[PDB]
């Protein structure tokens, strides 16, 4: 679709997530899960199984958010590398948490199915991941 | 694909941002993707106004060639959805090849109306714009 409509998609991936915002999550949450095929997407809502749930742990006690650094492109493979940083916030304590420096790995694609009303806000193009993976430099 | 105003805040703003980049900025380089790109996000009406200085043996590309580089910074965005409004601050760095340093920075407001229309569109085209994204209206100002 376009290396700059395609780094758009990923970088929102990223950012849907990496972050932690709880009164955001039910769209985060929802979003990763249109935008991953279903395998890719249950390894993350592993996140959020029981009442050991992320967001059930984590209430509204802290917040974590996520800044793009850099995002790299391999077109006709598929596949992309994004380098971005999260910075955890304790909502008690009076600082932020020194931020910490990861790399993402991800295959992606582009499949327009099931046009629906609350998908055409999230993902009108189809984008998919199809393998995520990160890591710390 | 869809006649609808807005996609949403961060949609919005992607194609937005992107608009203003591809319009303000010079790059004799990437100025054919450029300009094909402002082409089909617009309306003909902004599209023609826009086209007027490419026109011509004068026209931008046929004098300025890779004499010189203009970048956009976007500063920020505040969208109107339901009217299809925006505004953008951004700003322009301009490069003169003949010069060993840039030039000051330039500050700008770009007061915008957009819109999204399904219409035909080719194999190469929705590659561009997929979503059918227009300018309706388009006027830059100094800060």
């Amino acid at each position: 679709y376009g290396d700059e409509i395609d780094k758009f998609w990923l970088t929102q991936y990223v950012i849907h997530r990496e972050s932690y915002d709880f009164y955001s999550v039910q769209v985060d949450y929802t979003a990763v899960g249109l935008m991953s095929t279903p395998n890719v997407a249950e390894s993350y809502q592993s996140k959020f199984k029981g009442r050991n749930g992320l967001d059930k742990v984590l209430g509204d006690s802290e917040t974590t958010r996520v800044k793009i650094n850099s995002v790299i492109l391999d077109k006709p493979h598929g596949v992309a590398t994004i380098r971005f940083t999260t910075v955890r916030r304790v909502r008690s304590n009076p600082v932020d948490d020194q931020p910490q420096r990861w790399i993402a790995i991800m295959g992606y694609e582009y499949k327009s199915l099931a046009m629906n009303a609350e998908q055409r806000y999230v993902n009108p193009l189809g984008f998919r991941v199809t393998s995520y993976r990160v890591n710390p430099e």
